[PDB]
DNA sequence: CCGACAGCGCATCAGC
DNA sequence: GCTGATGCGC
DNA sequence: GTCGG
């Protein structure tokens, strides 16, 4: 936090970009920008020092000497006073409505958290959920509970197939003493980038979690994705743990190492990693490294046996997932 | 100056 | 129905 | 919005 006034003020800018011009490049260029100069080690003195970080140019560098100067910008404090930009951007907050729906919404009068109440039949099955849990979706989940969370998830795991394996990713696997959500990867042996020795791997997983009743709603579901909500147990005349985000992805268990380096993250650190693995002539995804020939076009997977394996290729000395904060 | 900006699962819709 | 584009969110 | 070539 020694910069945390410049970089909230270029991430409200990255959130503006992004719901109410709906100007992704803008959007990601103000998150770069924010997230280098939140592990820049100095607090910075003017945008001159700042212009010198990659991602920070002319026009970012302009609106930190203001926020310096005076300790606010005239371009958020305008877009604050804007009722039609501060409705977009609120809506948003809702899971599944994103940019269009926002403006869509506001274009016919829906407007605040009544409307939507109101009008719960213009919302998609998603948007419903969001809604229902807008205010537990606001709440950050404290480390410990995402240990009780995890046990649960890898006890529950193990009762429907012991060969399963369950690893919990996102920032918990990054050393965060909170997270906003649960991410899940899930492997089994008999799913493998060969075959499919076995059906409903995933359903297995999240009928046996409707069960016990630790699963409580689904945002979307297919063979390889769940999305939905989650709640730890109280206990007896205690009040109840806020409702809770929860991704599982199965990926194949032989392409563990790729899914486990793209579901820890950071988001912008996978954009960073991604990037430079291009620079360097691969191509990175959830399942595979893959070298690119002299067209561009993806040649066959490349073997990996371990995180590190992906860092060697591509040159970077290996981060612990607790340096990809980004 | 300007092309590229990481990569993809699931939900929904439009045209057929 | 399927196919492709778009929305949304990892 | 930023930047590598
Ligand atoms: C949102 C996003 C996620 N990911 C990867 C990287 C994330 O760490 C992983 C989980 O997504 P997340 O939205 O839960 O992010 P997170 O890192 O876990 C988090 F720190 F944002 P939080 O703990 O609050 O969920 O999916 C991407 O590659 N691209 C993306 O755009
Ligand atoms: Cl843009
Ligand atoms: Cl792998
Ligand atoms: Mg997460
Ligand atoms: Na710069
Ligand atoms: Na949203
Ligand atoms: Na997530």
């Amino acid at each position: 936090t020694l910069n945390g006034g410049i970089t909230d003020m270029l991430t409200e800018l990255a959130n503006f970009e992004k719901n109410v011009s709906q100007a992704i490049h803008k959007y990601n260029a103000y998150r770069k920008a924010a997230s280098v100069i939140a592990k820049y080690p100095h607090k910075i003195k003017s945008g001159a020092e700042a212009k010198k970080l990659p991602g920070v140019g002319t026009k970012i560098l302009e609106k930190i000497d203001e926020f310096l100067a005076t300790g606010k910008l005239r371009k958020l404090e305008k877009i604050r006073q804007d009722d039609t930009s501060s409705s977009i951007n609120f809506l948003t907050r809702v899971s599944g409505i994103g940019p269009s729906a926002a403006r869509k919404f506001v274009d016919e009068g829906i407007k605040t958290l009544e409307d939507l109440r109101k009008n719960e039949d213009k919302l998609n099955h998603h948007q419903r959920i969001g809604l229902k849990y807008f205010g537990d979706f606001e709440k950050r989940i404290p480390r410990e509970e995402m240990l009780q969370m995890q046990d649960i998830v890898l006890n529950e795991v193990k009762k429907v197939d012991s060969e399963y394996i369950a690893t919990v990713c996102g920032s918990f696997r990054r050393g965060a003493e909170s997270s906003g959500d649960m991410d899940v990867l899930l492997t089994h042996p008999s799913f493998t980038s060969e075959s499919t020795k076995q059906p409903k791997l995933l359903h297995q997983v999240v009928e046996q979690l409707q069960k016990v009743h630790f699963i409580t709603d689904t945002l979307s579901k297919g063979e390889t994705k769940f999305m939905g909500v989650c709640q730890l147990p109280s206990k007896n005349d205690e009040k109840e743990y806020p409702h809770r985000r929860i991704d599982i992805r199965l990926i194949p268990k032989d392409q563990y190492y790729c899914g486990v380096l793209y579901f820890t993250g950071s988001d912008i650190f996978n954009k960073n990693m991604r990037a430079h693995a291009l620079e360097k002539g691969f191509t990175i995804n959830e399942y595979t490294i893959r070298p690119l020939g002299v067209t561009g076009v993806a040649g066959e997977p490349l073997p990996v046996d371990s995180e590190k394996d992906i860092f060697d290729y591509i040159q970077w000395k290996y981060r612990e997932p607790k340096d990809r904060s980004e």
